[PDB]
């Protein structure tokens, strides 16, 4: 018999606004979750709960930290979460928690068990269920009858029960009248004791391309609060040729800013007159922004200069993007 | 025999392994699917310069429109060459300044030079010559991969397929087969009369993207000059975190006369936002893209409106652009 | 779809035919009942009241008959008046069937009728019983579209317009043809999917008899010989699941074979095999009748409704060609 | 799928069979292709158009074409780096199944292709599904009969037409596509089908009496009784679901009659996708198909009963992945 360990940080699947007490209140009126066939479980609820919508990257390491603790004592480790940002923590789990060898799914709800046609008891019994009987070592997110790799993961679906998609990356696993396992090509893995790598706060920006996009924005990041600039451009990673724009760029990659080049579509893999590149960005691949953001997040806090980062971001170091 | 007018502005349909003049139609003389009898005439206007989308600026909206507005009275329908990067954009642009639009404008183009192989150059301007001569549809819309979509509801999607393109909230409009079918896809408002082109004129608009660990620095900065509007890529159903400082910023953007939007991160979804940041004087986008509430913007801010007129006409259906 | 009123407690009757869904480890009488009993969802405030009819014996819906259809078009009939809606609980196998079926044999329905069901028992982890059967009652009391539809996994379909196209999938239903209804999300949106023709006045129950129908695939190496061999005695109607747009071999013993079988007063319906699609029509000298894009499951339900009403063989393949419920596109 | 050397010019033969491709409203399709610039690029391999006589709408086919396209393919087989088979889109995905099963030891790519509108009509998808399946044959040799559609190159065997009226006509319900076509050619992580070795081996497959019986609500015992006539050494079962039919007693009695005169009866799932799981049909002598399309179990059932194979032999290979048909428990 499994033991699962049930991490309620909040969320939709528990909200009435949130109230502490009343989810487990909940699960306790509803017998399926006691079945013979379903694994033990434990729920510990957080304090205090919140809306994922106010999540920091603090709130990342409180949760790799919750599971560091309860590693040894459960054979899977399911986390409830709000769906506005459950990307962002199942991406930031993903790099933090190095050399993983027990599933950490993460999950939620788009509407409240509280309130009718909830998707979150089915949601929790698919993910106790399947950390338990079909486990994957990586921290995933399941959603709506599907397992995806946490770093390939977006909410893309703001009103759908169908709300994650990976957009560049098949699921892992299905479910229907049986699970099944895809032959998606399993992520490298590390084999040995697990490390937990503590963050510290990063001041990050995130610029969007469009049309009449003035330098200004580049040059006010460069003000003071930047440690790194992310990119979401067009296509496979164009941008306007405007030189003063591009020697922005240039100058922020001279102070030791490492500027990653996203696409801004849902779908695709950037490929970058190499200007660009020349201005010192970064390609990164077909990760998504949420990858991106904690990835830099995770290299940020470590103790290595700013070339060696700027190496790593364009590396797969757990999945989060196609070599080549 | 119906005749259309085709204006070749440039993108990757006509380049070389780069852009160069008259090879689009020199390669076009030597394709006779292209003049068969079934067609419609057809002519072409080379712009000058030739231009990859990802340099376009609001100021090309304008020339394109005007172009549109000079050859109106002597063709049947209008199809636009474009490249793909920004094509949403365009599309979304002349939405809003083509009012009371009589005749069909389709903007498309390729993923694969018309010179290189396997292109989808040819197709998709046959399609779209065909679509515009035989099945008209008084809309700016935008053909791709057999499915014409509004324009001011599309979005490039997948930066490397043939797919690229996709109207998340609104089904196509027309689709082809073996046969053309037009969709029961309901009618966008329409205005019946003479044609009206709004000129539109340099606008300075920022677009700022909710993550984890945002500053209220960045809504701060906007605040410097350079911004007569702020868009916000929200989460979910348009949420942010909750922090005072954060809040403050947007509420002083608003009291100096700034038009804060939030629209939706996600690929799918519509806005619904106590009400934090309603009482921050921002105004709810609905279910828009950034394209299109960004040319909205550039639209509503060029015309000689009230501060409090842009902010209602923002959530309002002006042109189809989104679900009231 | 209508946007009902929900100002006042609706009344919904649930025929319980069997399936899947009231099953455990075989169907057990009064164990479906007694599991809503003990489901708080079902008795909340915001959900209307219902009554369930357990049908003797309950049935695998692999083992249903055409009879079985007049059996629950007559439960329906029965308890119109008193119910505000009414929602079939059946075995996925032929639920399909089930929901075209009705729509030909029910004329002037001013009530929604739902049949659901779910690919795991009610009872057995990992179940689609209940949020399939909470949405169906909760969208027959408020969102009142007066068709046969079929409800499963958020969406709601017209009844003939669907198949079972995924067997072991969640989404095991699909409406290859035409759009959903309604979809059901945070909110629940409808589409705005044109109206099937509706008449007025009480309900009306066309019943049917028992009629021997053929359903022959079309397939490389099919003969006249193979087709002369359905025209042995049991059949009255023939239903062919032709390649693409409606092409089969022209061959002409074959055709032959086929303007004999039209000769004696049977009718020939050419459909497509695929999933989707138009069939455009050789044959049609032959005697053929075009199913346009219909299901083999709406041409078989509406030729069980056709042919058991009095009417001339010529009439019949005129209908066979119309759209009477919403179950085909005109042209 | 394997990315092939681009090192040397690459000679692809192209058996033009019929189908609505070269259609108009002999000669004309090799013309046509004659005055289309993408096909004689240098990017592009050389090939060589053998026209058939007479051409053929593909739903006139009978087994004996499947023989006739083997034949064709074994004659040219050396000669060839690749062979492109321009067929009718009705019934493509039959021939693809049929080629594979046939076709032991083969060491090049075979791809069925064609179009939805012919190459003589405006708006034709025709070029670009025979460029592609040119491109492809000589850069992405995998070794399989496969058929390519729409941008996507699918397992021959796992094909069937289920779009009528769309560019995507074609569908593999139960494995994902082997490559897709956008910027970039992309190969999918497909597990490989089972491959002999040495020169390529043609298995015949002959006419076979095989009847299809679709399972409805009031089917008789009678349409069981029928086909025990004489056009049956085998019997596909459309089921319901996951493999499932009335448990009439009339009904399973002509079942297990049938398979005691040594007929072969197989049971399918008659929706798009899925896998049959039987129980009285087994205790009847019925196979499981597993997901099996109705058109790889068709073929099937013609290779196996055209070889020197003992009923028993033959009920156990249907179950068994011979070619990449279905998936194993
Ligand atoms: N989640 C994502 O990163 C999707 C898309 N690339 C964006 O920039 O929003
Ligand atoms: N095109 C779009 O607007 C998609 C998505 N809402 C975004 O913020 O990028
Ligand atoms: N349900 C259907 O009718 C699907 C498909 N046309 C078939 O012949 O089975
Ligand atoms: N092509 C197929 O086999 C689809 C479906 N299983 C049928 O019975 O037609």
């Amino acid at each position: 018999k499994k033991s699962i360990y049930v991490a309620y940080t909040g969320g939709t699947i528990g909200m009435q606004i949130p109230v502490s007490g009343h989810l487990q209140r909940q699960l306790a009126l509803m017998p399926e979750f006691h079945r013979p066939e379903m694994p033990d479980f434990t729920i510990h609820e957080y304090t205090p709960l919140m809306d994922s919508s106010d999540m920091t990257p603090e709130d990342w390491q409180h949760i790799a930290e919750d599971i560091k603790a309860h590693y040894d004592d459960y054979d899977g480790f399911v986390i409830l979460h709000g769906t506005d940002t459950m990307a962002y923590t199942a991406s930031a789990l993903s790099f933090m928690l190095e050399n993983l060898g027990k599933p950490v799914i993460v999950t939620g709800s788009q509407i409240p068990l509280a309130e009718l046609r909830s998707d979150g008891q089915i949601n929790l019994l698919n993910a106790l269920y399947v950390a338990a009987n079909y486990p994957i070592n990586e921290v995933t997110l399941f959603f709506n009858n599907r397992l995806y790799r946490g770093n390939r993961t977006a909410k893309a679906h703001a009103d759908g029960f169908d709300a994650f998609a990976s957009p560049n990356l098949p699921p892992l696993l299905e479910a229907g009248i049986h699970i099944r396992r895809l032959n998606t090509p399993p992520a490298p893995h590390g084999e040995g004791e697990l490390i937990v790598h503590p963050i510290t706060p990063q001041p990050i920006g995130v610029v969007t391309i469009y049309p009449g996009i003035s330098a200004d924005v580049v040059r006010n990041f460069l003000r003071q609060p930047v440690k790194a600039l992310i990119l979401r451009s067009y296509g496979v990673g164009n941008a306007p040729q405007n030189k003063a724009f591009l020697q922005e760029l240039q100058e922020a990659s001279d102070r030791g800013i490492v500027v990653v080049n996203l696409t801004q579509c849902m779908s695709g893999k950037v490929n970058m007159g190499n200007a660009l590149a020349h201005a010192g960005v970064i390609g990164g691949a077909d990760m998504t922004v949420e990858a991106t953001l904690t990835k830099l997040h995770y290299l940020l806090s470590q103790e290595l200069d700013t070339e060696t980062i700027r190496k790593a971001m364009s590396q797969n170091l757990r999945g989060e993007l196609t070599p080549d």
